[PDB]
């Protein structure tokens, strides 16, 4: 039998290798009469154990980063010589935060259930609820649509501590990568009142081996 563990599990491999890799993200925010600059990382993801982002544009930010242990982040920034410390639930940029960058599933930070099926055309989907183990994970709430027939990520709503919708996630340009057909953009829209949108591009994901050693403050102290 299929359970909301074993769906949630199949659509976590199907967004990335359950595995360490390495992927670049390409974060493009507007919204009608303003438009951010873009932005775009380097990760280094060993699941939701261990991870490094680092910041490549724009120019005014490009050096800092971010080193995940567990749940908690470290900050790397100019005006500081030892990094300070953010949150997964935090704000990236954009529409994004800290944890949708940072963290490679949602196993293991949420607990599942299937709260309805629902039908959008010729195509059924489940619709788990993802309960927030606690309050460091990224979010409270999560229901995350999953299509029955392929168990594809197809889109999800983020809700705040108290239950108010937050923004609402999609997934899009499913390309054959490491063994399944992976969406390689993901767009992120503001649920209230901001009108943003940000576009995240995934591109050269590659398989990498990561080292417990590189996760550390010594490795990330740079300056190029």
């Amino acid at each position: 039998a299929v359970t909301a563990q074993s769906i949630l599990e199949k659509a976590d491999e199907i967004r990335f290798p359950q595995d360490s890799f390495q992927v670049n993200v390409a974060i493009r925010t507007a919204a009608p009469d303003h438009a951010e600059d873009l932005y775009r990382y380097q990760v280094l993801s060993k699941g939701n154990e261990n991870s490094i982002v680092m910041i490549t544009e724009p120019a005014s930010e490009r050096g800092q980063a971010i080193l995940m242990k567990g749940r908690d982040l470290w900050v790397f920034m100019p005006s500081v010589s030892q990094p300070i410390r953010l949150s997964l639930s935090q704000r990236l940029t954009g529409q994004v935060a800290n944890g949708d960058i940072a963290r490679a599933n949602f196993t293991g930070d949420y607990h599942p259930q299937l709260l309805r099926n629902e039908s959008i055309d010729d195509e059924d989907y489940y619709v788990l609820e993802l309960t927030g183990i606690d309050r460091s994970v990224t979010y409270q709430k999560v229901l995350l649509w999953v299509n029955q027939s392929n168990f594809r990520p197809y889109k999800a709503e983020f809700y705040s501590v108290s239950g108010r919708l937050l923004k609402t996630s999609r997934y899009e340009n499913f390309d054959n990568i490491l063994g399944e057909m992976r969406p390689t953009r993901i767009i992120m829209e503001d649920a209230l009142k901001s009108g943003e949108v940000s576009v995240l591009d995934y591109s050269d994901m590659k398989l990498r081996d990561l080292p417990d050693k590189i996760f550390t403050k010594d490795y990330l102290k740079r300056l190029e």
